[PDB]
RNA sequence: AAAUUGAAGAGUUUGAUCAUGGCUCAGAUUGAACGCUGGCGGCAGGCCUAACACAUGCAAGUCGAACGGUAACAGGAAGAAG
């Protein structure tokens, strides 16, 4: 159904011979609510054009991650530039406890219950990339049963 | 059976960026103090400072079934005044 979220709107400037020229960047996320997450980074001279750029960039580059009934599979460490995200699956209930950008990514991802923490720089673009890296780093019991070459019950016990 | 189901960030260095890195904020608490305000009840608490100096009153007595006794009080026995 492709629900959409706007995370950050930044104003950046490029200096020229006349003076400063200001443009606006938008960081967005889209998601199915079931597994599929995508993030977009648009840049335009005025704001809603940058929002529309970020949305049509985010809708293309979406990756699907695996997740249980509303939860993760294991603890997983996502990393990026200055961001050292750590997300732990949850018990049921308790909502998404996560800060800001990571909260928006996990909410469009369909992750209902999570315990998350950001380390290092909490810059929004880099923590969105660290979050989605930790999400696509995650692996399922059926795929780790496909790897090690045995049924899932012999792994879980 | 149960004995715990646990983890949020933001602002500020720049023309703008990303890092590093301080500073500050959002919470909970207290033997609290002060300012404005003030209906009641329950249960707790109340010199953190001068281990400074203390007026006044009380805070350790009991036992006659240990004893000599007998000041009180209470009767007794007697002698009396009526």
């Amino acid at each position: 159904e492709l629900q959409e979220k706007l995370i950050a709107v930044n104003r950046v400037s490029k200096t020229v011979k006349g003076g400063r020229i200001f443009s606006f960047t938008a960081l967005t996320v889209v998601g199915d609510g079931n597994g599929r997450v995508g993030f977009g980074y648009g840049k335009a001279r005025e704001v809603p054009a940058a929002i529309q750029k970020a949305m049509e960039k985010a809708r293309r580059n979406m990756i699907n991650v695996a997740l249980n009934n509303g939860t993760l599979q294991h603890p997983v460490k996502g990393v990026h530039t200055g961001s050292r995200v750590f997300m732990q699956p949850a018990s049921e209930g308790t909502g998404i406890i996560a800060g800001g950008a990571m909260r928006a990514v996990l909410e469009v991802a369909g992750v209902h219950n999570v315990l998350a923490k950001a380390y290092g720089s909490t810059n929004p673009i880099n923590v969105v990339r660290a979050t989605i890296d930790g999400l696509e780093n995650m692996n399922s019991p059926e795929m780790v049963a496909a790897k090690r070459g045995k049924s899932v019950e012999e792994i879980l016990g």
